């Protein structure tokens, strides 16, 4: 569904889904079209030091469980409740993107490109938002509902060692995907002639 | 144009394009229009502290004249000519769009979610980069080409100075677009199975 819809739609019609339930239409297969399209983003030098790890149904719930659970040893018990509420809209969705970014690539991009050495720490984010954004956009316009959440890096060590992550490799965003299961909130603008200036 | 192409072809055919010329068909209300529609890519909190300010034409080449002389100063007698002979394929390009980040945004944001201090540095060169993405498809989809340059830091004072950028405003990335005049370079990849993992 990502050749019906047109560039523009997809730019426009992305929201944040925080709530998403389960489907069995939404495929390890499907899923994997999308990622190798959103892999045409483009990276500095084109290093590619952007790295996905993605976690399906069992092993999905999983790792919310282990973000509950994080949570639980760093939140005084009056506010824990409210805390990983909203937990549940992705523990319930069909399965999550892990964004890592690969370390020991950036430092020798760094050895390799010393002209640029202070921008690939930075370049390096950059390479894996473009993916990030692309994945995303993809996602909805198969109609499958997605947010970015970021529980790095208390949860880094944890899911690191449950799932054999490289060392080299640094969590920089989740991203629980699902059939979509909330309406996307209002969202506001400033006003364009104050982000943009021509000359 | 970017009615016409979908999504994924979008995503595919968008690649670098180093060498540009002009054409009258490339206006500023056209690349109004793309400004416009690239402002839907997210920001963290939504706090957009991206800004983008287009030099055309006139303006444009005075840029790529400040970048020249920038390096004049920087560079060996015996490598200056080697070193700005790229410039030549921005600087005969219909415009530039330059990316800055609101330093005095992402500040703010640190106070009022002290949660994620360490984050918001990092999530505005995200942002940025999101948006800068999103800009370079979208002039793609339309047939023009563009790429993406990063002459800063070294040229931040002069170009801040004769545009009267505001001090917060920290400069992130150039984008010399223009109607296309070189074939895109070849482009490889690491294989899939070794970016992406699945369980
Ligand atoms: C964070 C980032 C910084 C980049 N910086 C430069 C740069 O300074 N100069 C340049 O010519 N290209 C730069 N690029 C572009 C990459 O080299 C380019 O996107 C990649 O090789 C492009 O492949 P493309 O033609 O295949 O799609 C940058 C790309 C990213 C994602
Ligand atoms: C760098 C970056 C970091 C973000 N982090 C979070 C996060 O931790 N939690 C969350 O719920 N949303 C997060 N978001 C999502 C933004 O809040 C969201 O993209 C924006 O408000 C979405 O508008 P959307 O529904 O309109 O398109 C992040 C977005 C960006 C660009």
């Amino acid at each position: 569904s990502a050749t019906t819809t047109n560039l523009k739609e997809a730019i426009v019609n992305r929201r944040s889904i925080r709530k998403v339930t389960k489907n069995d239409a939404i495929t390890k297969e499907r899923i994997e079209e999308v990622l190798k399209t959103a892999l045409h983003a483009p990276t500095s030098f084109n290093m590619q030091s952007g790295r996905m790890v993605v976690l399906m149904d069992g092993e999905h719930e999983k790792f919310w469980d282990i973000v509950k659970e994080t949570l639980r040893a760093r939140v005084p018990a009056e506010n824990f409740e409210a805390t990983v509420e909203r937990l549940k809209g992705f523990h319930a969705g069909v399965g999550t993107v892990l964004f890592f970014e690969d370390q020991a690539t950036v430092e020798k991009m760094q050895e390799n490109a010393p002209l640029y050495k202070d921008q690939f720490p930075f370049w390096s984010h950059q390479g894996n938002a473009m993916l990030q954004h692309t994945v995303w956009m993809l996602l909805s316009a198969e109609g499958i509902g997605a947010s970015l959440q970021h529980y790095n890096p208390i949860v880094d060590a944890e899911v690191k060692e449950t799932w054999n992550i490289p060392a080299e490799w640094s969590l920089v965003g989740q991203m629980p995907f699902g059939e979509p299961n909330e309406q996307p909130a209002e969202r506001t603008f400033l006003p364009t002639e104050d982000v943009v200036k021509f000359y």
